[PDB]
This record gives C-alpha cells, sequence and structure tokens, in this order.
C-alpha cells in the first residue's frame, strides 16, 4: 500500500531541500547514503560547520565508507544529538528503517528544536496561530485541507481569505490550494504532496516535516 511509503517519500524531498545548497540529491534513501558522502553533505549544511575530522572523498571500499558513516556519528555526538539505536554498518549497508529514523532525528533536531519536547512546541505554535481551532494532532485534523488553509492565512492574511468556507469533501483541492499559496507566498516547499497529506493514513511524522518549516 502507497500510504507507507510516505514518510520515506517526504524525509527524501526534505533531505534534498537542503543537498541542494550543496549540489547534491538523493533519488532513493536505502542505498544514497550509504558512502557517507551525502550524510556529510547533508549535515554540514543542517549545522553551517564543516566536520571536524576529514573523511574520504572517494570511499572506493566499504571500510572507507564505515570511516565516513562513523564521522558523522561523531559529528552528531559533538552536536548532543541523541541517536536512537544506528551504527555506521545500519547505513551503510542500506537499514531502511534505522535510515528513515536517522532522518527524523534530525528533523527534530534541525527544524523543530533548534530554531518540553519537539512535539509539544510544534503544536503549541500552531495552537498559537490557530486559537479558535482545536488542533490536538498531526494526522486527522489536517484531514480536509481547511486547518493548512487557516494555517497559510495566518501566516499571511488574504492568501487564503476564505479557508473557513472551503467545502471539506474536497481534500486534495484545498490541501493544494493552500499549500500551492505557501509555496509561491512563503517559500515554504511541499516536502509532502497534498496528496499525501490528506491521506486517510498519513504519517504523521511526515506531516510534522512539513509543518515544521512554518516556523
Amino acid at each position: 500500500a502507497p500510504w507507507k511509503k510516505i514518510q520515506q517519500n517526504t524525509f527524501t524531498r526534505w533531505c534534498n531541500e537542503h543537498l541542494k545548497c550543496v549540489s547534491k540529491r538523493i533519488a532513493n534513501l536505502q542505498t544514497d547514503l550509504s558512502d557517507g558522502l551525502r550524510l556529510i553533505a547533508l549535515l554540514e549544511v543542517l549545522s553551517q560547520k564543516k566536520m571536524h575530522r576529514k573523511h574520504n572523498q572517494r570511499p572506493t571500499f566499504r571500510q572507507m565508507q564505515l570511516e565516513n558513516v562513523s564521522v558523522a556519528l561523531e559529528f552528531l555526538d559533538r552536536e548532543s544529538i541523541k541517536l536512537v539505536s544506528i551504527d555506521s554498518k545500519a547505513i551503510v549497508d542500506g537499514n531502511l528503517k534505522l535510515i528513515l529514523g536517522l532522518i527524523w532525528t534530525l528533523i527534530l533536531h534541525y527544524s523543530i528544536s533548534m530554531p518540553q519536547t519537539p512535539k509539544q512546541r510544534l503544536l503549541g505554535w500552531i495552537q498559537n496561530k490557530l486559537p479558535q481551532l482545536p488542533i490536538t494532532n498531526f494526522s486527522r485534523d489536517w484531514q480536509s485541507g481547511r486547518a493548512l488553509g487557516a494555517l497559510v492565512d495566518s501566516c499571511a492574511p488574504g492568501l487564503c481569505p476564505d479557508w473557513d468556507s472551503w467545502d471539506a469533501s474536497k481534500p486534495v483541492t484545498n490541501a493544494r490550494e493552500a499549500m500551492q499559496q505557501a509555496d509561491d507566498w512563503l517559500g515554504i516547499p511541499q516536502v509532502i504532496t497534498p496528496e499525501e497529506i490528506v491521506d486517510p493514513n498519513v504519517d504523521k511524522h511526515s506531516v510534522m516535516t512539513y509543518l515544521s518549516q512554518f516556523p
């Protein structure tokens, strides 16, 4: 089923918004971080710093690749970023679930905490922007597309002035209007698509990733 690939899709676009700065790309999150080059580049963009150690520019062999990743994880520690049971080989060997967990950790830190739990903090920011709306979660509340219109308009009143009269039975249409307004006018990229964000089975962490760009 396609909703299972929403997290991977969303994390991949998020990663690519940052790798654009250093002219790099990820096509496949399972393979493309395994030599440690794109992971390191990503970290340098996110932290606006350089690594503490030299790495292997050309990690032709496995061992050089494990080294590269090990530099990256040492960096994460130096920066006091707590990693959830991740080792060099999990990344080099293409363990997708652990790789997704690593990226989620970077999103939480750099997109939510750095700019009470990260969830509570984002949720609270949104709640303050939308006092007339009982926001309690990062899935169902967002499914009609109307809360997105509300959020975009609170950020710049006049972008989606009529969100409140939007037809709740037009989720994709509502979401696209809101998200494209935020893209064109607030510079908020669509690291989740409108079709993905209103999915009955949308990954909440993916929704948080998208919304963490508003603050």
